[PDB]
């Protein structure tokens, strides 16, 4: 592909984006808008020739399947209580997490969920757990649940318009869970990973 | 812009795009999101030398959720040499495995395979790695590559309709790997797991 074609493309895809940036009434809506326009941005300030055989072959293979979802959660331990939010309009609470994104890895994805959730930067220590939610909390949708140990580093918790609140609890006075997201009987085998009592849990 | 960089581009956009239709809840931001994957699927198949019949495989939704892919893999040491198999219609050769499929556990999904491939039962006895692909192995969809530790019990190695060969080959002796899903950093990597001299190894 010649680079006025590939200018072409990008440029037609950012007309879309800015319609979007404009016009939108969803916040939600609008990070996907801002996302796409960030990164067409970049696209177009690298547009080149592109190599049409080596393309091909850096795709292939092109088949794919549905597989469970990938879920990811962070364990996170100050004074003995557990980190847990809670969702803007939910009365549950969970550990932070959600969503694996492509186009990052299994411990980038729980850093950019534990940064656009809690406000804080962090590290990932070790992962604690491989969960099936087909055997802990049984759903339409099935979901491979990651779980690694985290520690916060710098920031701030801020409500947003995903989190109205980031608190910690004991494990003996846990909140209402968003069981979907996570259960009492996972929390307590969490807790017996991390104190060490037992190896990493997998399903 | 290189090729690696295009490919993950598109992956990423893709991604965004699919979340967007999944998502929204007005009529022109559907449309939106639409044009903007009329306009990706135009674009890959100038950028790429892919028959129509591989493009459509690139570009059918896989599900209304955009995660990264589960694929499992085996890692089973005997005499200190590493079991790989060669796929029916292939010349080179992988840790047994595949994708994860919907309805089963992760270990469930890799002993699943490993009996359908090499004809053995075996025992998950730990997880070795999780690698990203769009690090060791970059394609059309990122997967999250588990490679579990495991030994055979009671069966028989016949060749079938999907597995051609069978065969253990020492660390320093390797044939030639399908990259895709498995390539020679990773095995380099996973033995020195294996052998304890260092701990798991997470993307």
């Amino acid at each position: 592909m010649k680079t006025s074609d590939f200018v072409k493309y990008l440029q037609r895809m950012i007309a879309i984006t800015d319609t979007g940036l404009t016009f939108t009434k969803d916040p939600f809506d609008r990070e996907r808008y801002e996302d796409l326009r960030s990164l067409l941005s970049e696209m177009l300030n690298q547009a080149s020739d592109l190599d049409s055989e080596e393309v091909a072959e850096v795709l292939k293979p092109t088949s794919a399947y549905a597989t469970p979802l990938m879920d990811v959660r962070a364990w996170i331990v100050e004074d003995e209580k557990i980190c847990l939010v809670r969702g803007q309009g939910e009365d549950s609470w969970a550990l932070p997490g959600g969503f694996g994104e492509v186009g990052y890895s299994p411990t980038e994805n729980i850093l950019k969920e534990i940064e656009e959730e809690t406000g804080f930067k962090a590290k990932v220590e070790r992962l604690l757990a491989v969960f099936d939610t087909n055997r802990f909390q049984l759903q339409s949708k099935q979901y491979t649940k990651f779980v690694f140990g985290c520690k916060l580093l710098d920031g701030q918790f801020q409500e947003n318009q995903e989190i109205a609140d980031l608190q910690f609890f004991a494990i003996d006075q846990l909140p209402n869970l968003s069981e979907k997201r996570i259960t009492k009987e996972q929390i307590e085998l969490l807790w017996q990973v991390y104190q060490g009592h037992r190896g990493q849990y997998l399903d």
